[PDB]
């Protein structure tokens, strides 16, 4: 009776899913006969692999990897725009006083083994006259953090401000860090949601009484940011990512801002966004086979 | 002119590549006309993955993912048994106080990213009789140990007895562990040399040279302990995965007994190891497309 969908998030829970956590609360999604199943990822390039093999219909990505991914022949393909604008920063401890992202030449940066990672970095670092050639990626899955502090890493890439960042300065780390919007990389959506294709043309109906539901939770975590922070928070998996009540607050604060759509509803996709996206990428010639913004993403609404 | 030739070493360098640039320090592979270059993989999976696309020709995994690659179609082939038992345990701090692979489940295991673990536990949870889908799989990359002494994860798989064993009981933490071959996992060969078909087919000659070369180093090894244990330590990557003199060396000395072919030459294969290993694998249905222990290894000289 129930449809039953299969939702993997990018990470382990945490402020940005505050929304999904609210739909499932209150019941919008057993309103709109679904039965929502919100898994976690074993490794961080699951949620793409897993949607494009059609494992699971549901699952929240990043837009230049929708793109790396459909550039593979993936048939991947985005359904709404969570975060409008990038999160991730490259980080490191303050004693590494580096000037550029050029001074990561001949160092090893950490990573969580996510591939949107590489253009942004190489960008960055070219950006800066270096050589990424002798960059040295480590990837160290979802312990981003530990990687720098305990010194295998001189830097990370693939942390987020309104996260790891707070994180690390509330655990007493000096973290210091390069914005790659202010060395060539553009304003991409740091998370979106992405399904597949088959499922979108298939089961156009199920995706439509979803988004529908977790548009619900949106709006009314943005009426009680409050009490809908707090629905996250006790719902947060306190054995492997437990979370700072305080650091969650500055980081659904930030999140709000860059969640919101300007000119139209929460979730809207941007042609402009995406087709930008896609010629920074092919300009770098990390778009294997031809990407188009037609075909990158939807609406499922 | 020396015949360059890439080598992607398994991990980070540690005790068990001695032999490799033993080969390198002593002139060896200038001897038989190569130069040899070592590499480290940025993500643990590079190894089989860069191998099988021929973008490396050399490289170090293990049996058990030379069958799975070979299972997903890849050409990579085992050219030499360089540890030829298992090392893995599954690992977790001696509070847990864990009964058996079992009381995993609803609990969170690390790996490094690595499929060859996931058989590995499936086979030891089922044993002890539990539920493997129940149990979680966190993606750390190398960041093993981190992973159990944060407290984010409750066992970790991939560490190996040799080495992790002995640093985080160097580092004050009192592990308890699992055996996988004592819970119903075969004696399969934990380090292997690999290389993919088209390379065994063109570069033979090299691929000869490149492992007399290998197995001098190897034998003045063993004349020389710890002379070889000192070459290694001197040539460790110190930046990203600082050694300690004592564990290495405690480290080669389980080693030496598994690298060692108690009759016959080091490195040789032979098909049951490979056939008692596809067969574990089929059973436990992990294998897609059928394996041919024939096909999966040959000999290098
Ligand atoms: C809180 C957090 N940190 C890192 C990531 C990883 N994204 C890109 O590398 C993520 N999805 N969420
Ligand atoms: C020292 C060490 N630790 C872990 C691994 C990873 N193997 C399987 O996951 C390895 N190759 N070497």
């Amino acid at each position: 009776a129930l449809e039953t969908v299969e939702v993997m998030l990018d990470w382990y829970p945490n402020a940005v899913h505050t929304f999904l956590y609210v739909a499932i609360e209150n019941g919008y999604f057993a309103e709109e006969g679904l039965d929502v199943d919100i898994v976690f990822p074993t490794n961080p390039t699951d949620p793409i692999q897993l949607t494009a093999s059609g494992a699971i219909p549901l699952a929240l990505s990043y837009q230049p990897d929708v793109i790396l991914a459909r550039s593979k022949d993936l048939p991947v393909v985005s359904v709404a725009s969570v975060v409008r604008s990038p999160l991730n920063h490259v980080m490191f401890l303050a004693e590494q006083d580096f000037d550029s992202p050029a001074d990561l030449v001949g160092l090893t940066v950490g990573y969580p083994g996510i591939p949107v990672n590489e253009p942004i970095l190489k960008t960055m670092v070219e950006a800066a006259g270096g050589d990424y050639e002798q960059v040295h990626l480590m990837d160290v899955g979802f312990e981003l953090g530990a990687s720098i502090v305990s010194g295998r890493a001189d830097a990370v890439v693939g942390t987020y401000i309104n996260h790891e960042y707070p994180v690390l300065k509330h655990e007493g780390h000096d973290i210091s860090y390069f914005n790659p919007v202010d060395y060539g990389v553009p304003e991409y959506d740091e998370l979106v949601l992405i399904s597949n294709e088959a499922y979108v043309e298939e089961s156009g109906e199920v995706l439509a009484a979803f988004w529908r539901a977790a548009l619900k939770g949106y709006e009314w975590m943005v009426e009680n940011p409050d009490e809908a922070l707090n629905v996250l928070l006790t719902n947060q998996d306190e054995a492997n990512f437990p979370l700072i009540q305080e650091v969650e607050e500055e980081s659904l604060s930030i999140l709000l801002e860059k969640m919101e759509n300007p000119n139209g509803p929460f979730g809207g996709q941007d042609a402009e966004s995406w087709e930008e996206v896609i010629s920074w990428l092919d300009a770098h010639d990390w778009l294997e086979q031809p990407v188009v913004a037609e075909d990158a993403f939807s609406s499922i609404t």
